[PDB]
């Protein structure tokens, strides 16, 4: 249930991503890691939805 959605996007920038996820009322989890920094992960089966909502942020 942990995948890199972003790379090195700090909390101020991640606020964009967490917002679009939270807006649709989906399991949105904020993950910290070394190669990742700050990113947003979602429920494992809902992986498609996470990436889907970020398509409008590309």
């Amino acid at each position: 249930k942990d995948k890199d959605l972003l790379k090195g996007l700090d909390q101020e920038q991640a606020n964009e991503v967490i917002a679009v996820l939270q807006m649709h009322n989906i399991e949105a989890n904020k993950i910290d890691s070394g190669k990742l920094g700050y990113s947003i992960t979602v429920a494992e089966p809902d992986f498609t939805a996470a990436v889907y909502w970020i398509k409008t942020y590309q």
